[PDB]
């Protein structure tokens, strides 16, 4: 078995190898990359996502989210308070202010320490889930707005034809902005490209050990657990590496820098934070191997996680028994 310790793998495709996206994903899996839950892909040196970022300040963040924490430094929840709209120019200036900027630090490790020690005491502002793309339409390789769609994968593998579309989303981050522990909707893959700015640190649990993280989460957030049988779908819970190590949960960590891709694999729990002002683009995708994960994916039926138009159809076709009760939570 390849990659039996479930380490995060890092790939350096040549420009020739960067032409066929599906084939490269299948290559990485042949090397065991999926066992980690997360892989890094460094694009060929000749490749670019676009020519410059010189005119991005006019993008609107219509609903910036202030991430307010509750709990203790290693075990907390966050709630997202909606703020008034601001442009990416305004947001970048805010990120660079004395109140919000990255503190002095020695290296990524000292910064990681400062994040876990100090995150709960602050409320950084995240511009998340903004529909759109920063890939130039002329970028032909690994353009996250030109991937094969999940609906088309389901049609090719299963013969069924369903409604729905699959488009990318932008994320504008600042120091301390946080993504809580989660898997993707319907335990899909995701791909995330860091277009610009400061790094993003990731934590991940191997898919084969995801249920260990779930059991710890039920112990650490016991009222949330009683409220919903899949409460990590709410994307509000944080657990530090120190707490994971104390509880024996297998995980790995890696820092993504500007110009790098990350891929998350089906049922790979992940969480992380941003080091400073940055912009990432991400989208879900599927392969044939995903289908069985989609059929088994948990769902939030308490109604908090409240998910997309396109996820309806996935549920309807892959989880017809759940269909019914799940759409009761989504209506
Ligand atoms: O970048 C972020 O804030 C969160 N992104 C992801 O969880 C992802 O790409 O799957
Ligand atoms: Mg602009
Ligand atoms: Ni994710
Ligand atoms: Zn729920």
């Amino acid at each position: 078995a390849q990659n039996p310790n479930c380490n995060i793998m890092i790939f350096h495709p040549t420009k020739e190898e960067f032409n066929d996206f599906d084939k490269y994903i299948a290559y990485m899996e042949s090397q065991g990359a999926h066992r980690a839950g997360l892989a890094k892909i460094i694009p060929p040196k000749e490749w670019k996502a676009r020519e410059t970022y010189d005119n991005i300040s006019e993008i609107l963040i219509a609903t910036p989210l202030q991430q307010v924490a509750s709990g203790r430094a290693g075990v907390f929840t966050q709630y997202h308070k909606k703020k008034k709209a601001m442009t990416v120019g305004e947001y970048r200036h805010l990120a660079n202010s004395k109140k919000y900027q990255t503190p002095p630090h020695q290296n990524f490790e000292d910064l990681e320490r400062k994040y876990w020690k100090n995150r709960i005491y602050n409320s950084p502002i995240y511009g998340a889930d903004i529909s759109g793309s920063l890939f130039d339409e002329n970028t032909k390789q690994w353009n996250l707005g030109h991937l094969g769609t999940i609906q088309d994968l389901l049609e090719k593998e299963c013969g069924v034809v369903i409604e729905g579309v699959n488009t990318p989303y932008l994320y504008f981050g600042m120091w301390k902005t946080t993504f809580a522990w989660h898997t993707e909707d319907m335990d899909l893959y995701s791909i995330n490209y860091l277009h610009l700015g400061e790094p993003k640190t990731w934590y991940v649990v191997p898919p084969e050990h995801g249920q260990r993280l779930e059991r710890l989460a039920r112990e650490l957030f016991p009222g949330s657990s009683r409220g919903c049988g899949a409460f990590l779908r709410h994307k509000v819970a944080l657990i530090s590496p120190t707490v994971l190590k104390e509880n024996g949960i297998p995980f790995n960590r890696i820092t993504q820098e500007a110009g790098e891709f990350m891929v998350t694999f089906p049922y790979g729990y992940h969480a992380g934070f941003n080091h400073g002002f940055n912009c990432a683009e991400a989208i879900n995708f599927a392969t044939p191997r995903w289908i069985d994960y989609g059929k088994m994916a948990s769902q939030c039926s308490c109604g908090e996680a409240r998910v997309t138009f396109s996820m309806d159809a996935f549920v309807r076709i892959l989880q017809p028994e759940r269909y019914d009760l799940w759409k009761r939570g989504q209506d």
